[PDB]
């Protein structure tokens, strides 16, 4: 029912919130030694992969062969919960267009939907097949929703919303990425 | 409304199903050079701390002084929805009791709890106060419901539900790592 809305809550408030305001000292420290006339920078902002119907894979070259890992920024670390040094990583990715690189920006799904998904495969869960492409669609409002009253946020990061037909993936991350 | 039902299964599918097949080898890996005659070991199962009513801070001496980290558990990767090498930490902690350490044991909160009571902060997200308790003990129901019928995780970890009152809490999990 309303489980996607717990969902991006959590997803804010444990994660977005904390290395948000963090990400432009990471990304401008890996940028010192990586930037250069030959190439454009990685790009300021998260890019967050929203897919409203995918299984939502982990190797994100597998649900696009123009998207490439590139390396990792310095991760951040901050005690948590009872954990000491709770450890936050990020990847940062190429945008191939014509066998070149048109694009780099530090790139991930939001992981919740893969949660959402997952829930399938499991009977007390309760979360059908039909409830789930309706929660999909409902996390990403109330995350959109989220950011709009928080513009601390929503500059540090964006969203891409998108539905597998039955398309590149690369192409719209190069469209919105060309908008900054 | 059912919050709880969300954060308890994505707190399932998305860390302890993961962390918990291979939690032995980490806390066998630290015990190698750690345990001798002079002290017991480190316990082989998570404890987890569920307080129904705690705002639940992130240095757990703060909740008991006798409760203080010892040390951190090899880390454990694997990639996750986009970012390589996802970090999995957890941290030992010793029990005190009477000056002297009592017990080793991998402890921390169930994050998702903290979560909750932090979206009290938010008009937007619709956590009254009342309501704030009454989901943190479905979160623990949900979770029992779940590990009930999950054999392999409930065997490497130990669920500590608590409630302040208006009491040890090292006591409580001395109590609990005792029955082990
Ligand atoms: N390494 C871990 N140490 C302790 N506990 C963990 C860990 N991993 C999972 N858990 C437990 O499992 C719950 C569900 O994890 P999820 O499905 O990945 O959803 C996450 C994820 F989408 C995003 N996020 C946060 N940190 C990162 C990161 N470093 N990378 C990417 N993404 C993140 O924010 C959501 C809520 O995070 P939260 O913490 O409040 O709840 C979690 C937590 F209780």
């Amino acid at each position: 029912f309303n489980v996607a809305h717990g969902l991006a809550w959590s997803y804010y408030i444990g994660y977005l919130r904390l290395i948000l305001p963090e990400l432009q000292a990471r990304i401008r420290t890996y940028n010192q030694h990586y930037n250069n006339l030959l190439r454009g920078a990685v790009s300021q902002r998260l890019y967050i992969l929203l897919p409203l119907d995918c299984g939502v894979p982990d190797n994100l070259s597998m649900a696009d062969p123009n998207i490439r890992f590139l390396d990792k920024l310095p991760q951040q670390t901050g005690d948590r919960a009872g954990i000491k040094d709770r450890v936050y990583s990020n990847s940062i990715y190429e945008l191939l267009e014509n066998g070149q690189r048109a694009g780099t920006c530090v790139l991930e799904y939001a992981t919740p939907l893969q949660t959402l998904f997952a829930m399938s495969q499991y009977s007390q869960a309760g979360f059908s097949r039909e409830d789930r492409l309706e929660q999909a669609k409902l996390f990403c409002r109330t995350l959109e929703d989220i950011l709009a009253d928080a513009p601390e946020s929503q500059n540090n990061c964006r969203l891409i919303a998108y539905q597998e037909p039955a398309f590149s993936l690369s192409q719209e991350v190069l469209r919105h990425l060309r908008q900054e």
